[PDB]
Formats: structure tokens, C-alpha cells, sequence
């Protein structure tokens, strides 16, 4: 997927664009399942606005409320039952990546006569899915315009990504105002996640053009410049707009399907979230820099390039490796300066379960084995 | 369409990616109409490669050869008759924007019991279309990933753009090698056209984010830096790759659907091509800068921004209007430095038919009337 660029979701970006819902729903069925999280959309007033638009569209509404961060497969199965109960034609996901990922799993589960966990574990390949669209309230995992979904089995302590072109969103409404009330920590997590997709793309071997590299470096620089201002001024339209734009539309100009499918490359983060339920991007901030150090290429050209072009590392009097490692230091220091965690200790995680986590994570050049995962976990304590 | 970002075509980018045709054709029917132009694809060897892949796909091939630059509706109607005769399931356009635009009109015409010119003139809105894909051989009109098509009626001397979401290409294969033999003049025209889509986006009112502006400015600067090198080294892979990337994938990060639909904003170029059959982007090089001068906003902030940030105009001691107009001067001077035409005289066009051309062009704030069109034409003689 590294040479494939495919983003078929219709994006509508701007203030008040929830009012485009009736037009976008016109071609779909009238029985709509509205899927959302723990209540933030009611506190912001977005819920009432969505209901108002759904009434204007003449649709019959039922709801699945309470999707959890790191969405549970029990919640997926509950949504599937609601789809059968209410003869749902179309789903509307209003929330963040957990809500959208959950809606994708419901949309596919609705066409499968079995436990939705079979889709997550790739036991059943989806052959059909209900259509759905999104109203994004957190910038920005990419789920609002990609084909992947990451679901937790809390009973077995497993968290796995799966995907299907049948669960690309039909449309996604992207309004910076709808991200105003994302609290500080999840605003940080959203930006850590955005940046991580760009790193994943950049680290591909011999599949980036030089201009694509410039696009990625500029994106990273703009997130880095904007993030400290946003975290101290969370209801600022232009700051929220910058992060929403750079985390959504802009990335269609540089991210391959492989980078948008990078939910297949974070086994360690998944295993830690599977056991302790920490936010995915909190795991990224703790673990990804130590993964970069553990796997830094013996030709550190690509990370050297990022260190110099994004993190302003002065290479005079340094080896290329010193420059590359300094870039990783500056990345982690930047995330920490926003308030991101940088040790498992920050989430009250000690070394008690590192062996079990490594086993769960293990369930080309530089690929990891169990000792690699254990070493990265220990370095992150 | 200025707040909508929608590019559903699957893009496959890189050397040799014509070999992905069988995988992509798996999902479509086996009766394929292969559509191409005047023979450049046979001289380059691409024709034989495509035939080999179609055989590998088990496809039954029929051909429509000889699509002309500024494709004629007679060619469209001929393709429609072939679709009915041979029970065509899928079309494969191998060529440039004229071939792809023609294929779109055939794909929609194949579901319409009437003259395909009714679709071009918007008398008939397509309600269905055959699916199709492309192999792009000229960088890059955007037809390979947008929903529009510009067709000439050579009998009536008319050229009109039309569009429909039903004629987005399913997939497009983008290999820089397939553009190596584009001659110098059409290499120039492709880059003039690329740049003009970016200008169209940039000129939208209050619908660009600041980061989007930076993306557009950077794209323009890179084409400007790359174009003179490419025109003197046409079979250079990295130079062809830069122009193909900036003219295709990169633009999905900054162009709204309205900018990708800017075939509705070039009435004057269309009328001149309708009468004299000149290349569309030759018309752009001659007419677009004079349209910019004729319509320069009385708040020249946006064009001043382009003048300073893209064309490096030093604003010290100058008015904002002087700077904006100098930017337009620098744009036209740049296109001319590549070899693009800058006067209607360059195509042996005098003033004899300007009134007829203005009538053909006339068939919101700053919209043009006939006197406006005549003034721009006279300024361009
Ligand atoms: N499919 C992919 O490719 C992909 C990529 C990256 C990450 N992911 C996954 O996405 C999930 C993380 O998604 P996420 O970072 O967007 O966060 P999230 O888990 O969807 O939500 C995190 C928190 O943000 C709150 N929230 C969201 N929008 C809010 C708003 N406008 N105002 C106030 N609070 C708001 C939510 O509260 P409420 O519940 O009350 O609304 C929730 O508690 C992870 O499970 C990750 O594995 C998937
Ligand atoms: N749909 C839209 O939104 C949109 C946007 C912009 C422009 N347009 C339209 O696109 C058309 C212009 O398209 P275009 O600029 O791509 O050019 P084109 O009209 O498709 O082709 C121009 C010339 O380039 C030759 N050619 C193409 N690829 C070649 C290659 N690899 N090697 C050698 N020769 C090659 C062609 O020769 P052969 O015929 O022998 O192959 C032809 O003579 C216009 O009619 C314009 O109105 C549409």
C-alpha cells in the first residue's frame, strides 16, 4: 500500500458545516443509527444540532451512546443488535477515533452473522457493510477518511486493528468549532497521533518523492509551532482550524494508504492499551521515541533529515547519528513540553506485566521479536 | 464546492505501475473499451504494455483510437456506439486530458439514449455511467482524478465543460516514465494548467486556511523551479517525477472540488479553442494573466501575497497594487521564459473573429460581460 493513494471519503470543511447533513443524507436510507461517546457532544451543544439536522433530513433516529475510548467489542456487538432491531440503513458517527472506529465495526458487523470479534481478528473478511458518515469532534486520527478500525476485547485484554475498503466513511464533516471542547490531554494526543502518521510515511524506504518529503517536513513544523499556542488557548478558532486542517485535508497530499493504515504497525502501543486502557497516543508518546532509538537505521539519513529540517538541529561538529538521535530527543522533548507522558510510570505502570505485554504484542528489515519489544518496554518505564 | 474536498479515485504512483492493471481490473467486467489518442502511446511502447496487461487480466479488448486534442463529440458518439455494439463493461483511458475527458463522455453517453452533446451542454444530467480507469501519459490536467470533462463540437465551434460524480475515474495509474515522451510544448502546457488550478483555489474568497495558502505557495514555487530544468532535459526521471507528483497527489492536500471543477471558469479559453483548436493551456498562457489584470481585486491582498511569497517581488517603495500587478507580470514572464505563447498572434490569430469569440464565451462579484471579454481578447492580441 506504500505506492497507493486512496481517500474516497467526501470531506466538508468549515464553520457550521453540520448543516450539510440533510444534503449528504438525501441519497441514503431513512433509518439512521447515531453513534457517539460518553456525553461530550451533549455538553458542547453538538448533539442538539445533529438531532435538528436529522429531523430536517426526515430520518428516523435511534442511538448508540457511550462508546468508550479504546472501543470495546461488546459495544460493537450492541450496535450490531440495534441495527437489526431498528432496520438501520445508515450510521452517523459523531465523535473521535474511538466512535468512528466503533461505527466501522458496527457497519461491518451488521452484515455478518457472527460475533464482530471475528472481523477484528480477521477470522471473517467483511463482504458487505452498512454505509456511514462522520462528524469529527477531535483532530484527528484519520479514521474519518481511512478504512481501518482498532477494537479492544477487554475480557481477553486484546486490541487489534483491521480494515476493509467497505468501511471508508462516505462523508465526513470537519468543523473546527466541533473540536473546541476537546480537553488538553486529548488535544495533545490528537496531535501526537497526527505527527506519528507523518513519521510512518516518511520512514518508508524509497517510496517518497523529494517534494513529498518537503510536504511532510512542513506539516510537522506547522504542528510543532501551533501546538504550544493551542494548549494554552483551547477555544481559539484559528489554532483549532490549523490543527484540524493539517490533520485532515493536508495529509491527503502526502500520506500513502500504507501510512493511513499504520494501525498495523503499533503492536506495542496496542498491547499496553489492551492491558491498561491507556490512550493510544499516550502510548505513542511513551514508546514511539524509544522504538525509533531501538531501530534507528545505520544509515540515519531519513531521521537525520527530520532532525535538521524539522527540529532545527545544527549538524556542525556532530556525527550524522548524533544529529539523528538529537532529533528524536527533540521530538520527545517537544511532546513532553505540551504535557504528553514520557514514561510508563506516568500512567502508574510498572514492570510487573512487561512479559505478558510483549507476548501480546508478538501475537522485513528491522522487524521486532519478543526481546526487542521487552527492551523497548524497559527503556520506557 | 469551495468547502468540499472529494477525490475518490484510487491513485497508484510509481515506475512500472501499469503492472497493477490486472489487480485493479479484477473488480470489473471483462468487456473493455481501450481509448487512446493519435499514436504516441504506440511509439513509446506503452500500448504494447497495456495490451499485455489486458491479456493477463483475461479481458476482451476493443479499441477507440484517434481521440484528438480538444476531443470532438463525434468521437464520443462513436465510442458510445462501440459500447453498445460490444456490450462494454468498463473503459480504460490511456492518454492525456483529452483522452480521459473523452472517455468520461463515452462512459456517461453509454447510459443515455440521445446525442452525447446533450450531456456536454448540460441539457441531460447523467443518471448512470459505465465505470472506467486511466493510465496517465501527460502531467496533469486533473481529469485523472476529478469529475469533469471538456468536449468540442467542431461543427458548431463550441467547447464546453460538464461534470458528474458518476464519472470520477475508479483508479488512475501514475508513472513518470509514461510522460517521458510528452513533447516540449505539451510539457509546458501541462505545467501551465497545473499552476492555473492552484491559482483558482487561491483566489477563492474566505475559504483557504493559512496553512493551505502555504501549501499552494510552495507548490507553485516548486513547479517554477522545476519547469526550466525539465524543458531542457525531457527524459529525466526525477524531473518528470516532481512534475507528476506536484500535479497529482500533492494537489489532493490543497485543492477544493471547486478548484478541480475550474473547467467552468475558462469560458474565454474555451471559445478560442472552439474556433481555432489551440491547446487549452496555450489559451491560458495568453489570456489568464490579462483576465487577472482585468479583474484584479480592489483589495489586492491575495495577489500581493502571491506576488511576494511565490514570485519574490520586493514590495519596498511600491503600492500593494503595483506589487500585485508586478506579480502578474512575473507570472507571464515566467511562462514565456519556458516557451509558452503570450499573444494570440503566436497562434496566427488576429482580431477578425473577436466578436464571435466573445459571443461564444458569453453563451457573482467580478463576473464578466461581453465588453469584459472583448477587452481581455484585445489586450491579448
Ligand atoms: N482507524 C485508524 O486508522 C486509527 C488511527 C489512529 C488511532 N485510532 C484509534 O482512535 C482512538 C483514539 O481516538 P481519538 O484520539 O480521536 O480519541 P477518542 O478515544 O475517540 O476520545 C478521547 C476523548 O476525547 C473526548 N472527546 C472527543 N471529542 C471531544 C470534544 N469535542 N469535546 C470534548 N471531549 C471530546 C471524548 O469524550 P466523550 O466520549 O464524552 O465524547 C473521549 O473521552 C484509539 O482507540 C486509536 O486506537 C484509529
Ligand atoms: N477534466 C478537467 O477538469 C480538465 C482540466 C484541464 C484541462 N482539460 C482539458 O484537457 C485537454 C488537454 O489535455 P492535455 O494537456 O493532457 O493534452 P492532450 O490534449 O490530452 O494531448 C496533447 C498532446 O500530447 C500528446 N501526448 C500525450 N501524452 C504523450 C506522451 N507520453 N508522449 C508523447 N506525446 C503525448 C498527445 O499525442 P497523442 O494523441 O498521439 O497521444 C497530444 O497530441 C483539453 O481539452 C482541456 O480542455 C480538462
Amino acid at each position: 500500500h506504500n505506492f497507493t493513494y486512496w481517500n474516497p471519503t467526501k470531506l466538508i470543511f468549515g464553520r457550521g458545516e453540520v448543516e450539510r447533513l440533510p444534503e449528504e443524507l438525501k441519497s441514503y436510507g431513512k433509518n439512521v443509527l447515531l453513534v457517539y461517546g460518553g456525553g461530550s457532544i451533549k455538553r458542547s451543544g453538538l448533539y442538539d444540532q445533529v438531532i435538528e439536522q436529522l429531523n430536517k433530513a426526515g430520518v428516523t433516529v435511534h442511538e448508540l451512546a457511550g462508546v468508550e475510548p479504546n472501543p470495546r467489542v461488546s459495544t460493537v456487538n450492541k450496535g450490531v443488535a440495534l441495527c437489526k432491531e431498528h432496520h438501520i440503513d445508515f450510521l452517523l458517527a459523531v465523535g473521535g477515533g474511538s466512535v468512528i472506529d466503533c461505527t466501522k465495526a458496527i457497519a461491518a458487523g451488521a452484515k455478518y452473522d457472527g460475533d464482530a470479534w471475528d472481523i477484528v481478528t480477521k477470522k471473517h473478511q467483511p463482504k458487505d457493510a452498512l454505509p456511514f458518515g462522520t462528524v469529527l469532534t477531535l483532530a484527528a486520527t484519520g479514521s474519518e477518511m481511512n478504512s481501518g478500525s482498532v477494537i479492544t476485547n477487554w475480557e481477553t485484554k486484546e486490541k487489534y486493528g483491521w480494515g476493509s475498503p467497505l468501511v471508508f466513511p462516505k462523508f465526513s464533516i470537519l468543523d473546527p468549532v466541533n473540536t473546541f471542547t476537546v480537553p488538553k490531554n486529548h488535544t495533545i494526543y490528537g496531535m501526537v497521533d497526527m505527527m506519528s502518521h507523518v513519521f510512518e510515511q516518511y520512514f518508508h524506504h524509497v517510496s517518497n518523492t523529494p517534494y513529498q518529503d518537503r510536504m511532510c517536513e512542513s506539516l510537522l513544523r506547522t504542528v510543532i509551532e501551533t501546538a504550544p499556542k493551542l494548549i494554552n488557548d483551547l477555544e481559539n478558532y484559528e489554532l483549532r482550524e490549523t490543527i484540524l486542517y493539517t490533520g485532515t485535508i493536508a495529509l491527503n497530499g502526502m500520506l500513502s494508504m500504507g501510512a493511513r493504515g499504520d494501525w498495523a504497525t503499533h503492536n506495542i502501543e496496542h498491547a499496553v492499551s489492551a492491558v491498561y486502557d491507556i490512550p493510544h497516543a499516550g502510548g505513542l508518546a511513551i514508546l514511539f521515541p524509544n522504538w525509533m532509538r531501538h531501530t534507528l537505521s545505520e544509515n540515519p539519513a531519513r531521521m537525520k533529515q527530520l532532525a535538521v529540517r524539522v527540529f532545527g538541529v545544527e549538524e556542525a561538529g556532530k556525527t550524522d547519528k548524533e544529529v539523528a538521535l538529537e532529533g528524536i530527543d527533540k521530538l520527545s522533548a517537544f511532546w513532553t513540553s505540551l504535557g504528553a507522558p514520557n514514561r510508563l510510570a506516568d500512567y502508574d505502570i510498572n514492570d510487573e506485566q512487561l512479559d505478558t505485554i510483549a507476548d501480546k504484542a508478538m501475537a522485513q528489515f528491522k522487524s521486532l521479536n519478543k526481546e526487542d519489544v521487552l527492551a523497548i518496554l524497559k527503556a520506557s518505564l
